[PDB]
């Protein structure tokens, strides 16, 4: 009939370093319109007599 | 014929610190145009008699 009791203690010290490099590109397109004055009209006309 | 039963208990305490430094650069270019008035025209003219 065997038995055993164990007690343990541990201490850990850690140091770390890190370097990150990032590059990115972006492309946007946009379109806006006014609902009051949306377009202009030109009329080609001739007079008669 | 041997046998064994083991029971264990563990407790861990941890503290950490970290410092991060970041530097970044950015460059943008943009071009916009109006589809109603896109350009202006100048005409070099002369009169004759």
């Amino acid at each position: 009939f065997t038995g055993n009791i164990t007690t343990s203690y541990s201490h850990t010290t850690d140091n770390s370093t890190a370097v990150q490099d990032s590059n990115g590109e972006s492309w946007n397109t946009g379109l806006s319109i006014n609902k009051g004055e949306s377009a202009y009209i030109n009329a080609n006309v001739r007079y008669y007599n």
